[PDB]
């Protein structure tokens, strides 16, 4: 409905050309009934031409993603820190559009690739569109925008054969990481659970760069944007993410779409760390450096307002595919900093839309339009939709009475550069020495994970580096990892049969910080939307009756329940043939269905051992599992799952079963089921 | 109207970016007051990017042109001959847009080049956009669309140096004409006054091709479109066209704009010749052949309705430059014929818009939009401005209830191919023998011109062919001209010092037809809008008083009056410095200004002899000229203009002068002032 | 090779701009060591501009695929059935490029999706480029090219949310299949092991359409192309295909690349079924119908020659991504039929390259160039890489002595339409009744599989 003016309804009417002539489109015009097709068939050509030209270039990065509409609401009048209009009153509402994404994969690649994730937010403010183009990880791989093609060439598929898709698990990527040590911080994040988030709803957003808040009196402060998930933080496990990439490439976009449709639209607190200009170098690193984070212990979050996504697009292409974000879409009250990564981005995103749109009027696309008047002397270009009345589009003029008027700090609520900003020194292509510590913060991050999380990170590196063919690259990787942590280097080296280099303790330390750990962020605050598969059978009416009773009790608490059986009928959502443990956050077997879990169990209706495999996979991936009905021993024995296990449930009573099971869904993952290096 | 919704008003307000953020655009952001410009200046880059991308490819032909809005009104219910909805009721009104053009010149070439002219009309009908993409000449140079690049390459500038602009007066064009005899008919028309019309308003429009009118019962007839000017036919003379190309390259577009602004918007009767399918070959040629005309003596005109242009565009680029005509834009009640020129056009115009627009959604540009709902399954593409609600865009479907429905002869007022049409025979790349007479109709045309018009045509050929460097091409040209008329070939040969080949009488004849002659079409039916220059002086109060008196009497009758003097003041529109005879349809000298017309007359305010030259040029070019307000033999003697001449006026009385002079403006051209062969 | 001249070696030397000026590309130019980046940094902007414009529109179908170079060798002089030059002598070798693909998925989608597969072969013949743009299944879903967007919209992701990727397992696809019964034959093939081949090497190629072989004397025969794998036929099982789509999205392109690198480049016998014009309707269906196959029991294969793929590309983008196939790339000795599916394709492939390339000169891309001289009056356009010497590019001319000369049946080894072809009847948008049996051949196919 925010873009309702542009909607086209095709629920009634006769087929027309694009110029409104009624036509048909099902048979070609031919010279006789078995004859050749005629060139004069305009119905054919207009239709096929349109089809032939449907595609546009995918985004150069973040090609794979999905979007939704929502609302931002301010929690206060923030005039005291920023002139930004959308923040100027308690309760003030601004429409938003958000797109989430991976980075490296092409447009049909799997959502559950291991990657950095995009989190791009447009605020359609009453003083212009404002975009915060962020990621789910607070730090970036490189310290200068000029290096971006080098990073991206290295992580994208090898350019002779275009292998591998959507993965850093190849020689070129690890060559780059090992030769460019700035990469270490983002690399540790990507190799953690933050690389495989459970959903877009269960990840945070970060602006990464230091920006400025600028007041109407001209004074400024330095800020970092943090969008903090109200759904909690959660990750997949890698082995799960891999199967899920095959069983459901669309998992994150389906999860988001479904949450919105069920009235469970995700929320984030839009927050900032705010510090003085004088603190640019007070925290032990440079705030211009996008590889560094300010620990919350040094600078607490201020909650500015609520972001809620609650409406899905009408047409994916027109809205999600065509949305064209820019950090140059800035409003009065915000300003840039001299972060050399940010500085270069400002060029890139204005330029790249020429590629995507194929012409310069991409801001006139519905999803890109602002919600306030446009007054400027920009004219013409391919695809020009406006018919400008002002026939004197130059400044200065008298023939249009000096309009449009110039807007600045003192008139017309103009954008203005923070007036205390200066530059000094030589014009240089040199890196600030203040940027040179690439290893301390990677170590702070590693130190801040729980022991099982540290093991998962080590295991991601063991997985990826084991697939690097070059022994020289592997050696170089261990050299870099060793500068962060000797223990990481030793543990990774053991999987690839190299020796780790001797400890180099220059950057070793034991400091920790709060809020980076997924495992350590406590049970989820809500289990609404989490998926429960109930494994049943049509061969026992009692099994379907147990399943119906469980359904009622679980749906009441907002869980999405799937009853699985051999064949569809009323009460049964999915067959075993299409079911997989990657489809559920918890698995329940009804004890009327125990016969399906025997080793002699076979059916033409699903793959051999599928029922048991679902249960076993769920258990092994750390999910809450259980048997409901009181006869648990046949299922749990076939699965080799101990009755006494944490996150294993066995109760006769449906109500008792569900109460226990729901504590398990909040715990989310039972990390005791993962072996640790000694 | 799609146009009104996209109008943008910039008569008030502060400058904004394209996303509504208020900004400035007059100074670059710099590192210090004398410092380098910053990459983070998004104000700079968005403005310059837009500027950098303002241009689009000019049309491949008809690049130079001008457009206006109007209305078409049907004179009757034409159901008895066509199902076309815009013709279905007396008084039914349909909005139109017309673009007029030359063919060969690039976008900034002169209006008054010698060329064929475009006359392209869009009817925004209640059953879809219908375009008649015509010319001011009823026949085309070639008989097969596949030859169009050959024609166009030959007439456009030579591709090594891109010389000459907007002219057929070079070897390649005459080589093509001489080797491709089909060209002879259109060549004679372009070499007549039809090549240099006085204005877009003083020329007719022709669809050229035979089309079909198709009734709702399925029966069809063959038609030719003729748009007959209500302003009359008028031409420049060549020497005038040449000076005018330099003094005012915008002459025809200015004329059109001014006529509309003064409430003199031009009108045409939209007419057809209508004949039976059985007459395809009855008139001595093939109605599928686009080098042939049906003489009105064999098939008279039926007036279908009135076309009036009465509103100028708001933005030239958005409306005139972007309008994208297609003969594929057809409506129920009209059909194509197997004219091989027409057949190929249908392909070209859909394809070429991809070039111009850079993307497939060019029908969404306001000027291209229809005025009825669009219901189809065309999706995506660069520049997609719609948000389609229908998420099952395929036929056949049940998930969108089978909508959109197919439209055809029987339902939904669908377009349908005339059901009587057939094809028979081999699949061939062969020209019909019925097309082979390239010379009889050029002769009919030449025979139908008056003696002075025949001389102007001979003189245009003498001019152009004298500029052909190759003696072989010149010989080849005479061979072809000789097949039309031995007399033409003899008379043209005399100017280039070759002998004409012996008479070859195979195609010679003495037949004539009405309605092709400009000179023979009698006085103009109105003199409104015609331009009178009054040559006066500031050195005599009496001269300005004579000028004012004449002004009053001429403006009363809707003439556009310019008083010329040495310097501007109240009552004086233009200086001698800026004045030229090409600016006027008639020239009057006031008796009090006689001193300026002496040979010793000199001034720092205008070139030597300018006043007299204007008068003499006007006389020489056949225009009504006179001296008003005494016994006024001094100006006529200085100019060597005889008082007794036709179109020369000499009166003391303002009233008597104006009454005589206005009959001269209606006569328009005094052809007795041009010498004839023998 | 048009490619050899365009190879660029970067194994030595200093970084340069695209105009040969030595530069650096690792740090932005800034006003001071902690200062803002300067607009005057041309090194920055040229590098980022290039990066920002690296992507081009993926193909509208068959976006997911991979290619290799090879050679075709004729087994005989086939003059007795076709004038085609690449078939005119025993042992005659023609370079080829082949791209294999899925249909429905986007770039980055998994190789082991269940789908129809593309098998597109370019023969760079000594009389022009000849493309056979085929699939691994011999029949197509629809009987008229105007329906193609309907088919493709139905099988591609639902357009509100773009779910699901690379799959017909959703409502819209099965709605279309159930409402358009022509789809049954190809549906059965796609739902068999032919939908999930073990590799590109283990599947066959088919032209699908009936074409014509035309002799120099003007006589013609009807043909069907079958490229028969020398590696044998093999399929995945579905449960395996699903896991493989997650564990190795690059499975088929890796398999092909590896086989070529190890000296096991895949081979096919390029074969035809050949029948007389008079047999258009002899086999119990219409040979103009692309939902029908001629049983080999009625028309046996003739082996024409050997196709071998034996060299991987140097640059995927420049070769594989940019190769632009067209059924309009036809040579003397081959002609079309009035198959309404084929007829419409001829339009689509010329048009769609404007989308991909962004300009009209896509035949000048090295991978698209022929291996013979080009002589025509095509001029200008964005990205014009030639400098044409002929300054009179029109026919007829005397100023360039009538060159280039027209080629036809009796001149310059011109292409010519088979001269026995005719058309007759009303100009109609009507389906031939001869196309109406949508179910017998699906049943023949099902009957011909083993019980498992
Ligand atoms: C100098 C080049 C460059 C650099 C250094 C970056 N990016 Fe970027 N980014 C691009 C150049 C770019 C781009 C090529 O301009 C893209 C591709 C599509 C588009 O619209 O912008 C893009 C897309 C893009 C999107 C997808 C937006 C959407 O959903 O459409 C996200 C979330 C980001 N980027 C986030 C970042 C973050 C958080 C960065 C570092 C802090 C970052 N990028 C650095
Ligand atoms: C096979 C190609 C071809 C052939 C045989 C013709 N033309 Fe055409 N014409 C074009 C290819 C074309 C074009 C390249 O497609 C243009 C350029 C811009 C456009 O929209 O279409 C065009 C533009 C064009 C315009 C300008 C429309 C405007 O103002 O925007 C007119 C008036 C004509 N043509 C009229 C004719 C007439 C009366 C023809 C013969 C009866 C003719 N053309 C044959
Ligand atoms: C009317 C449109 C239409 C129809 C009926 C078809 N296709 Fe097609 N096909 C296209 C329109 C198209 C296209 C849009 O024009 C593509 C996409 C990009 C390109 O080069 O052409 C294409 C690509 C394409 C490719 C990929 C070539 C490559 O690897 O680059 C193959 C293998 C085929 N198709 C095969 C077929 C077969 C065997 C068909 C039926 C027998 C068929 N197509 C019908
Ligand atoms: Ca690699
Ligand atoms: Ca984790
Ligand atoms: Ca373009
Ligand atoms: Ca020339
Ligand atoms: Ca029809
Ligand atoms: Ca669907
Ligand atoms: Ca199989
Ligand atoms: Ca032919």
């Amino acid at each position: 409905s925010p873009l309702a003016a542009y909607e086209v309804d095709d629920s009634t009417g006769y087929l027309t050309s694009d110029v409104g002539g009624p036509i048909q489109d099902q048979t070609s015009l031919k010279a006789g009934i078995r004859g050749p097709t005629l060139l004069e068939d305009f119905m054919f050509r207009q239709k096929i031409q349109h089809f032939d030209h449907e595609r546009v270039p995918e985004r150069a990065v973040h090609a794979r993603g999905a979007g939704a509409h929502g609302t931002f609401t301010s929690y206060a009048d923030w005039s005291n820190i920023t002139a930004a209009s959308f923040l100027n009153a308690t309760g003030k509402q601004t429409p938003v559009f958000v797109r989430f994404s991976t980075v490296a994969g092409s447009r049909g690649s799997a959502d559950t690739a291991r990657d950095v994730h995009g989190f791009a937010t447009r605020f359609y403010t009453d003083e212009g569109n404002f975009d915060i183009v962020g990621n789910n990880i607070p730090v970036f791989f490189i310290q200068d925008a000029i290096q971006f093609p080098d990073l991206i060439h290295s992580v994208k598929p090898r350019p002779d054969n275009e292998i591998p898709q959507a993965a850093t698990a190849h020689d070129s990527a690890w060559d780059f990481f090992s030769q460019q040590p700035s990469t270490m911080h983002t690399l540790f994040w990507a190799m953690s659970g933050h690389g495989i988030p459970r959903s877009y709803r269960h990840m945070d957003g970060f602006g990464v760069h230091t920006f400025r808040f600028v007041k109407d009196d001209g004074s400024s402060k330095l800020i970092k944007w943090h969008f903090k998930s109200r759904q909690g933080k959660a990750s997949l496990v890698w082995e799960e993410a891999q199967v899920l990439s095959g069983k459901n490439a669309d998992f994150h976009r389906q999860d988001l779409w479904d949450a919105i449709e069920s009235g469970n639209g995700p929320e984030w607190d839009v927050c900032v760390q705010i510090v003085d200009e004088s603190q640019a170098q007070a925290f032990g690193f440079d705030l211009l450096d996008p590889t560094k984070i300010i620990p919350e212990e040094y600078a607490p979050l201020t909650k500015l307002g609520l972001l809620k996504l609650d409406r899905n697009p009408t047409n994916y292409f027109a809205e999600t595919e065509q949305v064209m974000f820019q950090p140059g879409h800035i409003v009065r009250g915000i300003d840039f900093t001299e972060d050399p990564l940010l500085q270069g981005r400002l060029f890139s995103y204005l330029d790249t839309q020429l590629n995507r749109n194929g012409g310069p009027n991409f801001e006139q696309l519905p999803i890109n339009m602002p919600r306030v008047p446009i007054h400027n002397n920009n004219r013409d270009g391919a695809g020009q939709m406006f018919i400008h009345r002002n026939k004197y589009p130059y400044t200065p003029n008298t023939l249009n009475s000096g309009y449009p008027r110039q807007a600045n700090q003192n008139a017309g609520r103009g954008f203005f550069t923070a007036p205390g900003r200066t530059a000094s020194g030589a014009l240089v292509r040199e890196v600030s020495p203040t940027f040179n510590d690439h290893w301390s913060q990677p170590r702070l991050f590693f130190n801040s994970l729980t022991p099982v999380e540290q093991q998962f990170l080590v295991n991601a590196m063991r997985f990826e580096i084991s697939l690097v063919k070059s022994e020289e690259v592997k050696k170089n990787v261990l050299t870099q990892l060793n500068r962060v942590s000797h223990d990481v280097a030793v543990r990774v080296a053991a999987a690839i049969g190299l020796g780790a280099p001797d400890a180099d303790d220059t950057y070793y330390h034991n400091n920790k910080t709060a809020g980076w750990s997924i495992v350590g962020s406590g049970p989820l605050p809500t289990i609404k939307t989490l998926r429960v598969g109930i494994l049943a059978t049509t061969s026992e009416s009692s099994a379907l009756d147990q399943a119906a009773q469980l359904r009622t009790r679980l749906e009441k608490d907002g869980l999405v329940v799937t009853v699985v059986a051999e064949t569809l009928r009323e009460g049964v959502d999915q067959t075993y043939s299409t079911a997989d443990a990657t489809g559920f956050d918890g698995v329940v077997v009804v004890d009327g269905a125990a016969a399906l879990f025997a080793s002699t169990a076979s059916s033409p209706l699903f793959p051999t051992g599928r029922p048991l495999q679902i249960f076993v996979d769920a258990y092994r991936w750390g999910k809450p599992v259980g048997v409901c009905g009181g006869k648990s021993s046949e299922v749990l024995d076939a699965a080799d799952v101990p009755e006494d296990g944490d996150g294993v449930y066995s109760e006769e009573s449906v109500d008792m079963f569900v109460e226990e099971f729901e504590k398990g869904l909040a715990t989310f993952r039972f990390t005791d089921r993962f072996a640790l290096d000694s």
